[PDB]
């Protein structure tokens, strides 16, 4: 990960802005600046941004950003980001291009949410939504 300073983030207004920030972080491998991007992004806007500007590495970046950073800030925002991410179309191509040992990271994402009892979601809601990820 680069020692040279991080590029500053203003919120994504539209799919190209979301994609152009994210692809810069996929260039730096930045999970922590990606975590700031989810801390400012809405789950409702997220699948509309991911429409055409969604790739294998940029999907995996946000997954590793969730199962490390956002789980310790708000696991219910992780749950809602994963809920609306399941509505994205190109999302379903990603789970086919990802290798089995890299797909396990998506399991560890839900395994950390399973560990958290929460005022916004339940295990019943987890085990229902994870089905859209075929885990």
């Amino acid at each position: 990960g680069p020692h040279m300073e991080k590029l500053p983030i203003a919120k994504p207004n539209n799919a190209y802005e979301f994609g152009q920030i994210i692809n810069a972080l996929s260039t730096r491998k930045d999970k922590e600046a990606c975590a700031h991007l989810l801390a400012i992004t809405a789950p409702k806007d997220l699948p509309m941004f991911l429409s055409n500007k969604l790739e294998g590495d940029t999907f995996l970046l946000l997954i590793q950003s969730l199962k490390n950073n956002l789980i310790e800030k708000d696991p219910s925002l992780v749950y809602q980001h994963l809920l609306y991410l399941s509505k994205a179309e190109r999302f379903k191509m990603m789970l086919t291009l990802i290798s089995k040992g890299q797909k396990e990271l998506i399991e560890q994402l839900f395994e950390d949410l399973s560990d958290t009892p929460n005022n916004h979601f339940t295990l019943e809601d987890i085990q229902a939504l994870k089905r859209q990820y075929e885990l």
